[PDB]
């Protein structure tokens, strides 16, 4: 019962990556001065070392996993669309009717605070709120807890050039909007593990989960994405409208690209000419196979190596997605 | 946005009852020689006071709610079905896939000794087991942690309301989690449905509500099973629901009272027309629902034998048998 | 066990109208010398008196619903949109897998010729496909297809009467079921497989409103039982994606809302975005689009027919008489 | 687009059996002299040969699948279990709130009426009962609804052949069974849109047919038959999002009478994967061996043990006396 959600990262600064592609860490010596260098975060008032993070077992985001989240990374010491991402976490938590215990600009503070005192040029940060564990010491019971650690990669970086193979999953289906929305970031994996658990088992890395009326949603922890005849294609319902989805978009229609948000069939898929997956924790995955079947040519397709490609150029290029950190 | 998923018990060692009714708190005071006096945990190896009871922020058991968990509770001292709950713990572990880090045997023992380092009699007694947050410290053995505590006794409904009776709707802005999405079977911590239908029954002017799942037959409520009664049968969900225990106790006394018992689907239909409807957990035991959707349930108090089944379920925490185990304090 | 699905037009020529507003009957007097006069059907290869159009009790479209169709209104002595309306069903018949036994123009011939002997200047006309009851009689070498078609033109049928239409109805969001699932069978092929919008009808009776509209596995608002459902909020107009049937109506009422400089938006739509919305209205073939100006006993925004669904509404009656590609004249 | 929902018997009184086991017709010969000989309809007060039965177009039970029925069977001349049949019919007719437009008993003489002008002593009698077309030729009192019954030759599912050799099966992946909140299966009806497509893709994926599962993932019944499985001493079948077929009933009854333990009540996928045996029951063929799901054998891959003895049974209870077996009179 070995589960692989995320396949590098977990406790290496820098991973591998595919010499001269697009995709390369910063090269850099990190001072380890600080205890808090190499992982930080903010927990009930104090920056705390990643290792000794912890909260209460007997806070609601647990024990009712109520809480909501988002994660913007850092790369080459630029945050990437950091207001984009506190604006959905904001929004997501006055959905889940969490009262938020922190004003916007004092939540990208902390996470500011906590890239800069960990040194790490490229890295993973969570933000989120719970519900809490009752009445705080010392009135809103909400907490909001926040982290940067070593950038993570739901597919490695040698995979986000070469690509990946993935399984409609059969076994299980997505959460429904009318039970636990996918459009709030959430804790809540029951689905998504078990989808990842049923890839393992028919040999393939991941899932796209289907919904209750059989449509294309998501895999565990990624949107997925497809090309056919000059248009990419993406669910609209039961699923988290992702940022790097946004930002994917954005860059099909700066290349002449049509993009329909909206309903997503395993029929076109399979009918496909591309495929990608989409998520912060890794950027743009080009998707060869599928149920065993080439995706296309089986191998990553040119719009998505072009899609690919232009996303990381974003994270030197100056921009209003781009702020630098100050170290 | 202020949500009330338990009424009582929580930073609370005893709580008021009803004088003359059939629960009633033990009488005594709290030895306080041991910091763990009045709520205890074991996370990582160590017994530590619950107020310091804290887990690592990157256990998957957080970040991706991958745990499953049970509750058995102390009255009088006394566990209550402490076996039946660590076997169906075990059982949901192995549903969810979750490496078990510790034996049977061992679980109990943990649980034991949470509660007699607490030295509460009437007791809260949660365990649960997480996928982890990685290796563990020191250590390819198990990344699965184990957390247990034992905290005064929780209250879904408030002692007072166990007797009286509470109000109840069936949710019509949220379902119940599929079988096939997190399946309810498998008890979890998962709550975003539930927490949602406990804000449509605040909205509505209700205590709580019950869901219905896909098809729309009645599944269970927040932290609770749901049961009613009907020309002396006893019906409650089959799918969609966690297999309580509370709910087991509760038909296994049904039938020695001499009712029918049917585990299967439950319409709205049926709970519209019912003679009575209970709602049954670990956390406040059986509970009369005397209203549904504003209208009374029945006579709209409490019924006959809704009455009868909770007074038989207080009654067994002092009967000796092999559901009561004694803990040594 | 009383139903109500049309309110007006069965064995009625001329329903009353509202006085000076935008719906008005043709004036004149059929000739009942021919027994087709009235009401026309299509039935296995002959033209017959609709009162006597009878099919085979062992037709799959029967015994099983292996059937899909789409109605066309004639109206003035015009066919509306009758070559959207083929294709439409043409599309849908593929979906469902049942070979076509005609080509579009013949199929579209076959309507005209009905609706030319029924004499009607105001019609309901059906054509529908079945999988048939097997091999055909005189059989034509299994080779041939099993599939029927049957036509019938017969008078223009009302889901709301002509005065509800521009006085409004009230509805329900139904809570005792919901629509049929894109997985189980789609509503976005026309069908006559209604036991959900059935249930929903008998549900709004009992709960004191006209009709119902029923949400999906999901929670959104799909259609209703034989009508789309709209609504406008701030300048734009949003109507269900998924699990409904794409209208002809709703085509046109886009359409029109568009020419007017509203937005327009299909996707999903929300039991709260209905609740908050400024207008509601209904649209379907069987009487047009109509104004809903109460939902769950609530009314909607001011309580009376919206100002665009009235523009959009007259704009709907005016496209009946001014010549375009929408209309096509009946050759009597 | 070929569709195959029945194998045998559409046009043809009497089909190829396997020599020497329990499925044999009758042997006769069908008096032709009459129009109403091998196919009787009753419709709106006529008896009327098969192929000259129609109905109104502007029948609701046609245009909104307005309609419920069941169907009993006539098997060596007895009907078998029609008083069963009827009272379902009634009840779901109930349930989907079509007035009744005739007694129990007056149903149950319609029915012997088709069948004795038919002169069929192995034959299929569906009833059904729709909406209507409006008020009756001939006080608005009166009901609308319709009854519509006819008796033809005995059909199948499966032929009589693969009643003995056993049949293949899919789980189907591209539809689900109608919920029970949309149109309830536990009513027989007419609406086949998600039956026909689960057919379909048993076609395109080289099985007979299929099975499918409800919203929540649960093993509900297939194109007009019920799905029964054995494991380890106990008979399974789906209680939610099916009929409650009365072949099934009569599966159950003889598993209990054989010692084993029947539980009617939610199935899974993986239960079916583990099962000894899976059968499928219809009152269309009767008690069918599904010897491979999903391309991989069921148990042992041949019919099973039960299931032989089940079946076997079940033919044998069309010719000895009891309460299930009503003769025709002819
Ligand atoms: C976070 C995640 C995504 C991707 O969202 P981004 O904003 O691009 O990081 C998509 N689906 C799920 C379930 C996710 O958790
Ligand atoms: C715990 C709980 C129950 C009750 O189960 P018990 O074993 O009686 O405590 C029922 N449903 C849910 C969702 C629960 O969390
Ligand atoms: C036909 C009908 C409509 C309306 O479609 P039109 O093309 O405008 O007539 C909408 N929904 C359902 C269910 C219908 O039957
Ligand atoms: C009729 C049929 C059955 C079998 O029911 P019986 O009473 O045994 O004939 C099962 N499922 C469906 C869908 C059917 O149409």
């Amino acid at each position: 019962n070995q589960l692989t959600i995320l396949e590098a990262g977990l406790d290496e600064i820098i991973c591998e990556t595919v010499p001269g592609e697009a995709i390369q860490y910063s090269r850099y010596s990190l001072d380890r001065t600080s205890p808090l260098a190499g992982g930080c975060a903010w927990i009930e008032g104090a920056f705390v070392p990643a290792a000794a993070a912890r909260i209460s077992i007997f806070d609601a985001g647990f024990g009712h996993s109520d809480v909501t989240y988002t994660v913007a990374h850092v790369w080459h010491g630029n945050f990437f669309r950091l207001e984009d991402h506190v604006e959905r976490f904001l929004a997501g938590a006055e959905k889940m009717r969490i009262p938020m215990p922190a004003t916007k600009a004092e939540i990208m503070d902390l996470m500011r605070g906590c890239v800069s005192k960990s040194g790490l040029r490229e890295a993973y940060v969570n933000v989120c709120v719970t519900r809490g564990y009752g009445r705080k010491p010392g009135a809103l019971e909400s907490q909001l807890y926040v982290y940067a650690i070593p950038y993570l990669w739901v597919f490695s970086p040698i995979r986000q050039i070469e690509g990946i193979d993935a399984v409609i999953a059969q076994s299980v289906r997505r959460s429904p909007a009318n039970v636990m929305d996918p459009w709030i970031k959430n804790y809540q994996w029951g689905d998504l593990v078990r989808a990842t658990f049923e890839a393992q088992e028919r040999g393939a890395r991941t899932a796209f989960l289907l919904d209750s009326d059989g449509f294309v949603t998501e895999g565990p922890g990624f949107n997925v994405l497809m090309v056919k005849d000059g248009t990419v294609f993406t669910a609209a319902r039961n699923v988290l409208p992702g940022i790097t989805r946004r930002t994917a978009l954005e860059i099909a229609r700066d290349f002449g690209l049509q993009t329909v948000i909206g309903d997503v069939t395993p029929e076109m898929l399979r009918g496909a000419d591309e495929i990608f997956a989409a998520t912060t924790a890794g950027g743009v995955t080009p998707v060869v196979a599928l149920d065993g079947a080439p995706v296309g040519a089986g191998v990553p397709g040119d719009w998505t190596r072009k899609i690919r490609t232009r996303y990381w150029q974003m994270m030197d290029e100056p921009s209003d997605l781009i702020e630098p950190v100050s170290y």
